[PDB]
């Protein structure tokens, strides 16, 4: 059985339910090729600069990602297309509100562009959040997902060039004795298509076997506002933050957050008042 | 059986173990009367101003606390004694590192001064974090505490003036059919003494029965850096933040955080670098 494929527009209401059941779904045309085109140009440089994940100058080195991997996060000040189009995506917000209504508000735990060099090896089968949020390992096995991961194709995803592997149903697995590449199916996708998975879905990047092609993706980890992001937007110029929608500002942590609790007392408040009120934060001011 | 009483200095090593077993411990002389004296003077005004918890002008009103309650959080810019002495307390840090080593780094989820007016009613028996972090309700019942609460007496705590009630052992209770005021004991404390409880310890503020006395306390909720604080320090003047120790800065969220995971990739990082590095953040610069 292959990964369910759904229309971003016509099947929007079916997307989260499908992921809730199977643990994965391909969203066809999640982003328009226009947005993909612009985003690829805006991050195009920043990919080639980034040192090796475990670079000596980095004070928080990533010792897990392969040396043939390049990751660039904190995209707001880099990409207009990201901070305007992606962070206000009607599809992304309908899915996230469907997934996280039991917990309350959500934000970006990490938005990053990943580029795999040719002959990049397959990643080991894994669950996300294990190198950042140990707490997730202590949740009851039937606890609803506290984070989801949109893996958006910025280049063609094929069997040969290392398209993502997933084990359908693996988000409900307590016993991991069955975990093997034998149990996986491939996320074959065009640029703008998105693989949506949960923090419990067992998956891995495929092997780049062409020796010529470079695979690029935008990974958006959306999580509940009760969990700390992997990335900080604190250093983002205030003119850039004031150029965003109020909703985009909230996703980057430049706003107070609410829990779903009946009499919610809130998160990141200042004596009963919000970040954005206290600091007189403007919205949608052009640069 | 009464709440175990321990010396902050001589019994430091026994404090967390005692709380781990019984769910509560009185730390005698947690703060020196000097620090208590200064703190009481520095917050003295801010207590009397604060509107009712559910004030109309507040965009995050607190609908839970009684109208005869006054709470003031974000103490860093208010109190020198707080941001210098309390946030660098050797006792607090030994306890927190003992409690949270399995999860990793910790910070202040909320530091607040609470003042109860005379004839203030007793709070209902409760567990903390239920109006902010629903996720805590989805943790396995044997999961180690992800937050603890230091309730520091800034005025004498007596049976008559509404000293805190606790049910010893209640942090391990799955079945809550036994919960009643009949099962509680009192936290009788002098100024500078601290009641330490977990997020699972069932407790409540006592009834102020004198009709004359005002009870004041400093509540410090210390939690793992994977959970979002209730309070934001984002609006704190940068000169004030640069006047703090690096450790104090981390506790207020003006630094990147680390998980206990073997190959930790970190929290609130900026392309492999920390907040404090990226923004050229100084430490211990006098005002
Ligand atoms: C080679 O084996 C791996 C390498 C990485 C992971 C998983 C993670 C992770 O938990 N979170 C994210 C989320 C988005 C993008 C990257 C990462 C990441 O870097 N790590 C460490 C697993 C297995
Ligand atoms: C009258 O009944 C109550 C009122 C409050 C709580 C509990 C909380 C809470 O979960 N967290 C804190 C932590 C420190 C200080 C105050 C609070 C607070 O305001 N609330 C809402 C319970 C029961
Ligand atoms: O490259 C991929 O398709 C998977 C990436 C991933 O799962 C990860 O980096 O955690
Ligand atoms: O006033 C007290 O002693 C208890 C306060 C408290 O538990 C609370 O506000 O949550
Ligand atoms: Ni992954
Ligand atoms: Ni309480």
């Amino acid at each position: 059985s292959q990964i369910p494929r759904l229309s971003a527009i016509n099947d929007l209401h079916k997307i989260w339910p499908t992921v809730e059941e199977h643990g994965a779904a391909i969203i066809e045309s999640f982003l328009s090729l226009d947005i993909v085109r612009r985003l690829n140009e805006e991050v195009d440089p920043f990919v080639k600069i980034e040192p090796i994940p475990a670079a000596k100058t980095k004070d928080h080195p990533n010792h897990v990602l392969s040396t043939t991997t390049r990751l660039v996060n904190v995209l707001a000040p880099i990409s207009k297309a990201y901070r305007e189009d992606v962070l206000n995506s009607k599809v992304l917000h309908r899915i996230c509100s469907d997934a996280f209504h039991v917990y309350g508000d959500y934000w970006v735990l990490m938005g990053a562009v990943m580029e795999l060099a040719p002959s990049n090896p397959a990643q080991p089968l894994h669950r996300d959040m294990r190198f950042s949020h140990p707490i997730v390992e202590y949740l009851k096995p039937d606890a609803p997902a506290t984070s989801i991961n949109f893996l958006v194709a910025l280049s063609p995803f094929t069997a040969e060039n290392g398209a993502t592997h997933v084990i359908l149903g693996s988000h409900k697995w307590q016993n991991l004795s069955n975990v093997s590449m034998d149990a996986t199916v491939r996320a074959l996708m065009n640029p703008g298509d998105a693989l949506l998975i949960t923090d419990s879905t067992i998956h891995c990047g495929g092997a780049e076997t062409t020796g010529t092609e470079t695979r690029r993706l935008l990974t958006i980890t959306m999580g509940i506002s009760q969990l700390t992001p992997l990335e900080s937007n604190l250093a983002v110029p205030r003119p850039v933050i004031e150029s965003l929608t109020p909703l985009a500002q909230r996703l980057l942590g430049w706003a107070s957050q609410r829990s779903a609790a009946p009499r919610d007392i809130g998160l990141l408040t200042i004596r009963g008042n919000s970040i954005e009120k206290t600091m007189n934060l403007k919205a949608e001011q052009p640069l």
